């Protein structure tokens, strides 16, 4: 069976990508070699077009993101090459160096070599390559709570956070025939913050906050013609609201909106005064704002929308089928203000794509 | 097949409501009666205890509402006898009255008489039985956008609107037997108007904006083990966004956020000023201070929240499942701010309900 979905999923990749790529009459030839090596070795190896094009269409796909006008221009790193832990941990630091440039932030993905037999040869544990630690004990609680887990597994192999509320965490990964897997420091030269300040508001720095600059998925798998690439790092930049409107602000993460309020100078005692709205609308004015001080690309909702409804036009115009989820696309603060409230979106599946994938600890 | 859609209808609604009635023993006897009456005259007929607890099932059903904790308190008011326009229009001028309740808004159905062959006896034109008209000639807007289908249709029937922004439209319907509906113009004195403005910014009254206190949608079918009440308009209160976010926000509404901007005294040039989302907050804040302040009912998205998680909790405790459209039931201001946001919801039909259907004009 598995060598048939195998099979399957490559020709309809295959001819797609070949289509897109004006390369149409090249898939006969193509699938045959593809049967012949699948016959052969149980699986096929793609050209270094057909990842770069497929690592481009499974972000094209992803129902979920907001920002697919750019899915062209993605930067695909072919990683493929990569045997050993510390050509891995290396691979993972050039791509926060040349994702982050200076700020200027590029969209890249790093691609590692994918599952074999389901067989993993590099298993990332990481959530995003960069994102803070969390600890909870006897009542007492810092830093990310959605950290919890992963900074307790990293506790458990030799790491010790600094108890901050920003500590980052280290890489950790695992490779093929590893029973535990390796952790390495991030060198902060390579991490680029931005502290929070407001405007207007000089109080607003009173509440000591910051965040990192880039946003880096490093654990769901890319699946491309039937391979499974379960280690292939992502990132984009920032929309405002994620910083703002939920990282800063979900009461199950840094739950800041009761001292936003106060730094701010209104009352949080009543509903109706609707002080966590005002008080989610200075914070994620704040985040833009601080973002575009330091030199850090960001985005924010309204510009993404703008640029969202672009891409459907895009996708209509090239005669593509648009799929996307409402449930995701809409942002988490004004909603109504902008067209993907107003209209709905088909949530098909659609391959190429990112998917999840179980996390090695939990 | 319509006989036998009717039967199974009444069969699976008797059952329940007299399980929820502690009536359960009669369901046997209740059955036959309504097996023979459906035989001998092609349908059947409520007791007003079925009616109402009927209704109050349909509110609970209703997978859209915020509202539903509410719903074993709805008031009833069974008008099934009326027979002329004078009674229909007699009956809807008190359901604005009883339901107004001098601004102690009381939640209230008031239910006609059934479609018989799917033969209406009375079709309501009106959206809501109190709203304002529309406008629109030579690039001209005038009034609620929303609303010009239905005031075109009035004034083909010797109507004529004085063109305010918020002209009350007259009160429209047909009898069974008449080829055009008529209309009354409503009597101020029932109609409760609140103006709006700003608990601390004194210029938001130059706005000259303002709502009507009671959302009464009149053109929604109530359907009942297979009755079907086309005509049965039911009201609540408002939640404040309903005004704030939409009617008065949205660029095909009232499109005022512009004008918000300009009399709260921040710039509305740049995207990244967040300016739309300072300005929903405003009006948001300034349509709660106004309602209470005239103290007409209304409720806030984060009460209204709370109390739906009752609803949520009330609906476990009792062993019935929850159906809600989560695409409706979260606010379009910080939605992600309300427990709905973080949760999934089976938006699957359960009748008793209300439903749509298809305008008289258009
Ligand atoms: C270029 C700037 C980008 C912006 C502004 C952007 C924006 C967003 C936002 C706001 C979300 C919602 C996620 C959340 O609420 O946590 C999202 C989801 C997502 N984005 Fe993008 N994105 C960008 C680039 C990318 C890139 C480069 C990829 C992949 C190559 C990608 C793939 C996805 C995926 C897979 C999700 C869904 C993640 C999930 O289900 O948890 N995005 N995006
Ligand atoms: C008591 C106060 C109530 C509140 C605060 C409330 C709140 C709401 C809100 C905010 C909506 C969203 C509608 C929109 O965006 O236009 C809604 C929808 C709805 N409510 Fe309620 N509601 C209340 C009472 C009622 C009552 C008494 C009924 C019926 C007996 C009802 C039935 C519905 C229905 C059917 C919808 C969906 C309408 C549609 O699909 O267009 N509600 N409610
Ligand atoms: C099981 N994984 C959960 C996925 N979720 C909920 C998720 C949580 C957080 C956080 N914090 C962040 C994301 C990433 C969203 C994203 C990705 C990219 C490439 C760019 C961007 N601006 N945002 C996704
Ligand atoms: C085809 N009908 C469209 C239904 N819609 C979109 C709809 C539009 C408007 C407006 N303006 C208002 C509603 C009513 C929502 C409602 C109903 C009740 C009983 C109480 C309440 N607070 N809100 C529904
Ligand atoms: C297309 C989309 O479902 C549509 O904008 C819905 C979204 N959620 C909503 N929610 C409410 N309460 N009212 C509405 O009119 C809408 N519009
Ligand atoms: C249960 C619900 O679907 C869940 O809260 C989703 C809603 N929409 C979202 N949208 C984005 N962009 N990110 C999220 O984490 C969520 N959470
Ligand atoms: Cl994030
Ligand atoms: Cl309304």
């Amino acid at each position: 069976e598995e060598k048939e979905i195998l099979w399957n999923e490559a020709k309809a990749f295959i001819a797609a990508c070949y289509q897109e790529l004006g390369k149409a009459a090249e898939v006969k030839d193509r699938l045959a070699d593809i049967k012949s090596e699948i016959d052969l070795t149980g699986s096929y190896v793609h050209t270094k077009e057909e990842l770069e094009h497929g690592a481009k269409m499974a972000w094209r796909n992803s129902n979920r993101c907001i920002g697919r006008l750019f899915w062209n221009s993605l930067n695909v790193i072919d990683r493929r090459d990569v045997r050993t832990k510390e050509e891995v941990r290396d691979a993972l630091f050039h791509h926060i160096e040349t994702a982050t440039n200076n700020g200027k932030i590029r969209p890249t993905i790093t691609i590692f070599p994918p599952e074999e037999k389901g067989e993993k040869q590099v298993e990332i544990w990481n959530h995003q390559l960069i994102r803070y630690a969390g600890y909870e004990s006897d009542g007492e609680r810092i830093g990310d709570p959605a950290s919890c887990s992963l900074t307790a597994a990293c506790e458990e192999l030799g790491w010790r956070g600094e108890r901050t509320d920003f500590d980052l965490l280290p890489l950790i990964f695992r490779m093929k025939g590893d029973e535990q897997p390796v952790w390495y420091e991030l060198p902060r030269s390579l991490v680029i913050e931005v502290p929070i300040t407001h405007p207007d508001i000089e109080a607003f720095s009173d509440l000591e906050l910051k965040w990192y600059g880039v946003p880096i998925i490093s654990d769901m798998k890319l699946e491309v013609g039937g391979i499974h690439y379960n280690a292939a790092p992502f990132n984009g930049w920032y929309m405002g609201t994620e910083i703002g409107a939920r990282n800063l602000a979900d009461e199950k993460r840094y739950d800041k909106l009761k001292k936003v309020a106060s730094v701010i100078g209104i009352a949080a005692d009543y509903n109706t005064d609707l002080w966590k709205d005002q008080a989610l609308v200075e914070l994620n004015k704040a985040v833009l704002h601080s973002y575009k001080k330091q030199g850090v690309s960001i985005v924010d909702h309204h510009t993404a929308a703008s640029q969202f409804k672009r891409f459907e036009e895009q996708a209509e115009e090239a005669g593509r089928k648009l799929t996307g989820d409402w449930t995701w696309l809409i942002p988490p603060i004004s909603p109504a203000a902008t067209h993907i409230f107003h209209r709905s979106y088909d949530n098909s599946i659609v391959k190429p794509n990112y998917f999840y994938q179980d996390k090695p600890y939990e």
